[PDB]
């Protein structure tokens, strides 16, 4: 799955840059990530870590 992980951060993270997401994604959350519309779109999660891809339905 791919999208924005939300749980511990609560409401998203306002990534400024792709690297700023990716470094945070790949370390734990996902296999990678990039910064989409100022939200860390993390890429390749385990299924337990639900994500959104629904254009900031979470209160980012």
């Amino acid at each position: 799955k791919d999208g924005y992980p939300v749980d511990s951060k609560g409401c998203k993270l306002s990534c400024v840059a792709n690297n700023y997401c990716d470094n945070q994604c790949k370390m734990k959350k996902a296999s990678g990530g990039h910064c989409y519309a100022m939200s860390c779109y993390c890429e390749g999660l385990p299924e337990n870590a639900k994500v959104s891809d629904s254009a900031t339905n979470i209160c980012g």
